[PDB]
């Protein structure tokens, strides 16, 4: 099976590109894989396999870290990612964001029902699983439980059936056969989830499908629009209808060839503690457990020699950060052009810890609208903070045609130079704000409402007559002709591989 | 002499430091020079010695850029810098500032007036130079003019004597005899102009120094006390006093050892075209030409085989960010102490193109204030905005205990998931702001006014109780024992030098 549709191939794939470290020594879930996992991450190294975990018994499980996660070099910075895509190792982020965003102007391919998949190689009914004997992990110290669900997919249904919903959101174990986890608004998971509860007749049907096809997941954390099946937009954007097999215990539908499933109930009544957590943002705030989701699992199915993929989250960079900010910039990039607004690209910054977007203005476009950065601000942030792409994002920058937004070191350069603090701002203060940033859920103000801003750093004549200046560096400065001889003669005179 | 009093010693120690590339073949001070200089600056190479410069007639001159730019390796980032202060190589930015500072709790040492030095090994009167003739270099494409001045020291004095100011201020060739030059408030420079001004009877005695003392360079560049003589500091500094000669045709006195030195009159009354320059935020406006100080050069001395200093300044890096940034900062820090403010550290982050200063707080101090944010925020900005000190720094961040304000990755981070914009932020209106500033000049609103901010990136217990969270990070989020079998297992398991 290829790579893109199979987490399996996938791991070879990673294999093959010399992209892995298989680890075939006593490893401890508890903290020393994950310690590996988040050196990994913050030195962009190789994805460790875990083929070795102490406490792994009856095929449950390895465990792989840093799935997409960045590679060292910056030809091939963002090559795990591509490997989710069918993309070539080499794609920039514009490619991969153009492929994220490429089944949104297509007809939707519904999955294919097969009877059977690898999933279903080995099964552990309600009296012959205990969560709290598998090797889950403690991932950072002061975590609140074992945080088996951090690059698994939940499955849920809208109660109409016409809507099911594919999401990554954290979860861990709570006890021998439920988890606890966020389930927060606006977030598809709790959309549905009040859907079923304002029915009141039962718990949610639910799956959590772990080492699922590697398109499928890039998917499930992308914020598509409302009502809109993953499956059949991971089935556009592959070309290809994925193949799903029935829960043993439910009529939902898993993908074949997941590494493990868990088959249960999302309650509509229950609640138990949850977290804290060391996440996205870089904290952890010990002792901060709070009333999450409950979760009661029923089945679980797996394939022979089970993987689990794990996010070790926290400091850049890791999953959080090229998953949760990049595909959020491309469904904003798409959400503003759909709103006729004059944006060409946009990306999270990494070092603005994926809470800023910039978006890259087509200048032409917004000289013939004839307007002001007041007018044009107000405009942009009232497109993206109402909506749900927005959620995560706190600060919007705006930026013309010379910037390259996917180029963290050029959107720091425009904030700083062209944006004026308080005049070329608009604040948005009754707006939904993202309660997992520390300044929201443990800053100064209301942890749910506010505390957004377009920052606007386009220059007075990109609104009128065009730019009228030039960088002080060395492309903008120098003439073509000198340019190529200073480079020319660079190693000749004595000063000092794109690959590597 | 020292490399630290003698600039030519300090070349040679470049030299030997194989920190320099000598350059003997010809090179075009008509934008080669300086496109060079730039590549070495965006690229953190060695710093270029043009000994062949096309134009160069009877002595006058041979060029040296990047002179205070950084290095290459991490560990001697700063190398060039040190060089400039008698510090080792391997010197941290705290140990330079701290070196700056030093003399601010001392007597001065005053200079040592002897009767000769290489400086009057050639000498060139009224009727025998030029200056449209010399190999004046144009640095950036569309420049206003030839910029020989960006690494001299202006020396004024007051009319009573008792002030001698020693600063950095650009100034480009007007015709023959004349240069143009940038002389603005707060600065120095500008104060003793208007002095003289007041007083209205002669125009002002000047003097311009280029390759002077290391460590008197370095002193001009920095915001010292008004009515502090440089040469007492850089005296107390470097705990000798510094030799000095007098000028033949006015009463100043100019190190012994300068390169090259003009004598003249900065005008009260008569002004010329000055600019556009490419500038230290990274812009040129072509065509932004406006009217500037007016200086008449009446003598010129200068060393046998003398080098004249060049910045090519604008992205980053260069000394209009290793030297005007930093040594600001140094200042503000000290400011905010004698102002009995928790401070203990202050850096301008170079990705902020040093336009943020961020303060670390000595949060034990702070929570016996206590105080809140805002009035916090207001203390601190009242402080440093209403100071010459902050004049270039247009935002303050503030950041707890566990930040490297050294670190501009770590600062970000603070700014980035701390400061909840608009709520934990102060504007500043009714203070100076630096027009240089593209979002100042050429923006939206007053170019001298205003524009300034203070961002507080403290959480809300550094205030109360004590930091309430750790990081999720490598270093935070894992045991010390575990961390180190990590580190010491990190080869053996597949995973992959500090000088490199
Ligand atoms: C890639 C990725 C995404 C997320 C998460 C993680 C990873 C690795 C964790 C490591 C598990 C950390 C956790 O904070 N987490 C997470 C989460 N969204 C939540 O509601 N809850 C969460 O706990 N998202 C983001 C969501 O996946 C997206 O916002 C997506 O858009 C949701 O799908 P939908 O509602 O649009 O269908
Ligand atoms: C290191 C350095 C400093 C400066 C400059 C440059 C370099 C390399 C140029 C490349 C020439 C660019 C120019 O923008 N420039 C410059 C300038 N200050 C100005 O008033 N005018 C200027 O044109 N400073 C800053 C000043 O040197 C400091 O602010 C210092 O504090 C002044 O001394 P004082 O007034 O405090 O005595
Ligand atoms: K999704
Ligand atoms: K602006
Ligand atoms: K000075
Ligand atoms: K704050
Ligand atoms: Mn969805
Ligand atoms: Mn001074």
């Amino acid at each position: 099976q290829p790579a893109h549709l199979c987490f399996r191939s996938f791991v070879e794939a990673l294999k093959v590109d010399n992209d892995l470290v298989e680890i075939n020594t006593p490893i401890d879930p508890n903290l020393e894989a994950a310690a590996i996992t988040r050196r990994v991450c913050e030195t962009n190294d190789k994805a460790p396999l875990f083929n070795n975990l102490i406490g792994m018994k009856n095929g449950l499980f390895r465990i792989l870290g840093a799935p997409g996660s960045l590679r060292k070099s910056s030809a091939d910075r963002y090559g795990r990612l591509a490997r989710h895509l069918a993309l070539p190792p080499t794609a920039s982020m514009r490619e991969i964001l153009d492929k994220m965003l490429s089944a949104s102007d297509m007809p939707p391919i519904p999955p294919t029902i097969v009877p059977t998949g690898p999933c279903k190689e080995n099964s552990l009914d309600d009296s012959e699983f205990d969560l709290t004997e598998l090797p889950v992990p403690l991932i950072h110290k002061s975590d609140g439980g074992k945080y088996i669900q951090t690059y698994g997919m939940h499955i849920v249904q809208s109660p109409d059936g016409t809507w099911t919903n594919w999401s990554i959101a954290r979860a861990m174990v709570h006890d021998k056969n439920h988890l606890t986890g966020l389930v927060i608004p606006p977030q598809h998971i709790w959309q549905i989830h009040q859907m079923w509860k304002k029915e009141g007749r039962s718990d949610v049907p639910w799956a959590l499908a772990f080492g699922v096809p590697p398109a499928a997941i890039m998917a499930s954390s992308m914020p598509i629009p409302d009502g809109v099946t993953e499956a059949g937009y991971v089935g556009a954007m592959t070309g290809s209808s994925l193949e799903l097999v029935k829960c043993d215990t439910n009529d939902l539908y898993v993908p074949a060839t997941s590494e493990i499933v868990l088959e249960g109930t999302l309650s509509i009544s229950e609640t138990g503690p949850e977290g804290p957590f060391g996440q996205m943002h870089g904290y952890i705030f010990p002792g901060d457990t709070h009333l999450g989701a409950k979760y009661k699992v029923n089945r679980i199915t797996y394939r022979n020699n089970a993987i689990m993929p794990m996010s070790s989250c926290g400091r850049l960079t890791d999953e959080t950060h090229t998953m949760i900010g990049s595909l959020a910039a491309a469904e904003i990039r798409k959400l503003c052009q759909q709103n006729d607004l004059p944006i060409t690209d946009a990306f999270a910054p990494f070092e603005s810890q994926v809470t800023w977007v910039a978006l890259r203005v087509d200048t032409e476009k917004l000289r013939a609208m004839k307007t002001t950065s007041e007018g044009f601000r107000k405009r942009v942030g009232d497109v993206v903070f109402n909506h749900k792409a927005g959620y995560t994002i706190h600060r919007l920058v705006l930026v013309g045609d010379d910037i390259d937004v996917y180029e963290g070191k050029d959107v720091l350069w425009a904030f700083s130079t062209r944006c004026r603090p308080g005049m070329d701002e608009t604040l948005f203060e009754d707006v939904r704000g993202f309660p997992l940033i520390p300044y929201m859920g443990h800053g100064n103000g209301p942890a749910h409402r506010g505390g957004k801003v377009v920052s606007d750093a386009l220059m007075p004549t990109e609104y009128t007559t065009g730019r009228n200046w030039e960088a002080a560096d060395f492309n903008q400065s120098y003439p073509e002709d000198l340019k190529q001889k200073v480079l020319d003669n660079w190693t000749k005179m004595g000063f000092s591989h794109h690959h590597h």
